[PDB]
DNA sequence: CGGATATCCG
DNA sequence: CGGATATCCG
């Protein structure tokens, strides 16, 4: 739980990133995004899910909150997922699938997911 | 809170950044700043301080915790010091005057501060 | 969020 | 070295 958002950051850190935990951006009324990590070359804004198994679901208003502060801050939109007895695993948004109003990442986009060692 | 970093928050998205306030921005062994903050082509990291009066005094151990976070990150370092009366002004780190041991922003180095305005102006340069 | 000590400026 | 401030830690 607390455990294994420790568990990212120290992943991040390992591959090279400095990575911080998002309070809030002072305008909206909610944090957005997880986590913003940067190694120098490599900007990541990031959204961050565990769920007990597929698929996950997630907003149209929640990615596009995503998609618009990686744009605005110059970096590229990540969700990492956590599964059961799974590593972390990273896609980016444009691997997301669309539903009929919002998205999704199921069991044929879950093997897509990179390594934390790729996404560097 | 604090309702510094607030108003700051909201100096930086008017002025074109996307920016953050740092979580548990104390209880990590980790360096890390206030606020991180990027407008597309400018990546900031930010110590945000609040003074009745200069000088604001910097802590060794505090300065070089924002350059290692900074140069780790891939951002410039600054300082953000809100006085009284006067708007924001950035200082970039090698901005800053020394004293003995640690640091400061003193009356002679306050006038060389950046306004938002410049900082986010950043953006043209290439 | 605030009380008390360690640091340290000048 | 005296007193202002950073920092710790409940």
């Amino acid at each position: 739980g607390t455990r294994f958002e420790r568990d990212l950051l120290v992943e991040l850190w390992k591959a090279g990133f400095a990575a911080i935990r998002v309070a809030g951006s002072g305008v909206s009324p909610f944090p957005c995004p997880d986590i913003v990590a940067g190694n120098g070359r490599t900007y990541l804004a990031i959204e961050v899910k565990m769920r007990k198994e597929l698929p996950l679901y997630l907003s149209a208003d929640e990615v596009e909150q995503l998609v618009t502060f990686a744009r605005g801050f110059g970096a590229e939109a990540y969700v990492a997922l956590k599964l059961p007895r799974k590593k972390w695993r990273f896609f980016p948004v444009q691997m997301l699938e669309r539903t009929e109003k919002n998205f999704k990442i199921d069991e044929s986009v879950y093997p897509l997911g990179l390594e934390i060692a790729e996404v560097a």
